[PDB]
């Protein structure tokens, strides 16, 4: 059972469920009367995206982006290639970026600019996970789930070689599988 | 509250949670030792995809397709345009198609053929919702959640003009909003 | 085809000469640089093909395929990226290749998007240009021909996906649209 | 550019004549049909441009952009669709336009995919063909030139994204690769 590959659980299932419910409540109050559109980057965000949206008692829309790197450029600039762009015209709408994890914040910042260029009336950022230590880009995080140490984690959408996304918790795999 | 726009609940939240858990158990037993890859079509499938995968205690992978219609052709042939193809090479892998709802079964059958052309060792179909009455294509459904009557439903991923995907149940909107 | 055409504005030989001319200029202007031609499908493929073969320099070629978001496109030129370029343009000298410049809205938008990827330099080239229709800043560095505000077809330009293959630039009979 | 070339196999005028010839044949063969040219980027744009302008018929043009899945591509020619065609080809007469046919694996695969969309007819056209390398059925209806098994560049064909713009077909010096 993939859970046996985990050497440590950082955030439990109930901790996750609770926070998502918490964030959903906050966002629900903050976007009352707004025109909320949730946007996340595949594939890791679908987990949090599905959970957060059900926690938001507001009429809202959902869309996704699929990106790819240009190589070294991306690594140091966060500049990425658009593989699947969002279909909903966010012009004049209140967009909330939904991330699974913020690390360097480079790609997030780049995508933020791109989304801005499409004139949304509002543009905020919500993430379930955040690694402050790794932060090497100026990104304002409006909503944040948990600050985790600098380790490679899996679960709740986060994978390693496409596996472990289905774990109900956030944990660290054994080095052997790394 | 979007739930007030609903004139009737067909499948409750607990009914959904229960079935997804049920299906996950079945699939878990059936894919023991297999090389399971879950594939769904955006955007409606992310809800069921996220829930079903967590209900499957097996190492597994997830990927998505994004499609668009060619017009009348699609309507009568199910032939669609690929907007976002799956990234994982499914050659020799046990693929399980994850649908939110099977209606005519036309697009599902078309996409099934395309997926077959990529030589997966196995290719099955799982859906949370199914409208038998509308079925106008020969599609073998291996796993099925609930058979619903011929009505336009929303919730758990299903939308209407991009809204209602975040409802925790499957229901029918009031005709006024239609 | 040559039956729904009200009049021919630019001949095939006219197009060839101008392409050779623009190619020669770019060869001189970009000598010693890391040149990348980026055209916007589908219309730009004729010009892209003819211009690149007329540039006597080592260069790369890539394309963008875009789509409209609705009215947000008509008024602000904001578009959806359906196919992005694969070549990493950071530190490179990019030359946008266009079939025709009109309002300049979409062009202005894509221009900013590419700048977002930090190219060393970014210029714009188009075979056709409709001056009296401009409604966006955008500087055009290389331009083939200035034309009146008529619906033209040919050399890549279509009407309902037709006429792109005409080897000349012609005016479509208004009755056809 | 013309410095890393070991030898020239086909001149620019040679390419032009053949394109005109293939265009004339297709004009005769497809008269009265609903023709749709579909080329595979990036390599096919030169030939696509030259061939379409040499077909004196009303036609449509579209493109496919593909990517590899890994080894599954090398052995079975199975590819990932990065950019699909927008034109609905059902009931239409499609002509796949290729820059070069080698093993024929990817071509065979895309061919089946397009057939899946029920076109009235489906034929294949290529400017270049390497016979001794074929490792897939696939019938070629229109072919420009047969060439030996050498790595060629030019008229759309590249090596590391370079040389597509050469106006002739040349053999790349082995040292360069
Ligand atoms: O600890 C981590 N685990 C998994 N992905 C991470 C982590 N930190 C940052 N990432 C990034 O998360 C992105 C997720 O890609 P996805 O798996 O396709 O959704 C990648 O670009 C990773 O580099
Ligand atoms: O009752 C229904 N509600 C919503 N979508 C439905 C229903 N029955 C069939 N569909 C199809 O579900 C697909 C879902 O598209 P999506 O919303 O982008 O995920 C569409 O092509 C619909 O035609
Ligand atoms: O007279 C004209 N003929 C063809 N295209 C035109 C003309 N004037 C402006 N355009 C632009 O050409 C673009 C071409 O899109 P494409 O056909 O997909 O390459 C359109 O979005 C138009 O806005
Ligand atoms: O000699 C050659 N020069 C260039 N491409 C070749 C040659 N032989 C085979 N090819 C094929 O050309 C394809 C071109 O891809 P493109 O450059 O993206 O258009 C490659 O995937 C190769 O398999
Ligand atoms: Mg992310
Ligand atoms: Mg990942
Ligand atoms: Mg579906
Ligand atoms: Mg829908
Ligand atoms: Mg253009
Ligand atoms: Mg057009
Ligand atoms: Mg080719
Ligand atoms: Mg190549």
């Amino acid at each position: 059972s993939p859970m046996e590959d985990i050497e440590e659980i950082l955030i439990t299932e109930e901790q996750l469920k609770a926070k998502v419910k918490e964030l959903g409540e906050m966002i629900t109050r903050d976007y009352e009367g707004k025109d909320l559109v949730l946007i996340g980057v595949l594939k890791g965000a679908i987990m949090f995206m599905s959970g957060l949206s059900r926690a938001i008692d507001l009429p809202l829309s959902i869309d996704f982006l699929a990106v790819s790197s240009y190589g070294s450029s991306t690594k140091s600039s966060g500049i990425v290639k658009i593989i699947k762009d969002h279909d909903i015209d966010i012009e004049g709408k209140d967009v909330l970026i939904v991330e699974d994890i913020i690390d360097s914040g480079l790609t997030l910042a780049y995508l933020r600019e791109t989304l801005l260029g499409r004139k949304p009336r509002s543009l905020k950022i919500c993430t379930i996970l955040d690694k402050p230590e790794r932060r090497e880009a100026d990104v304002k995080v409006d909503y944040c789930g948990f600050k985790i140490p600098d380790k490679f984690v899996v679960g709740y959408g986060l994978d390693y070689a496409e596996k472990y996304r289905n774990l109900p918790f956030i944990g660290v795999l054994k080095p052997e599988l790394y």
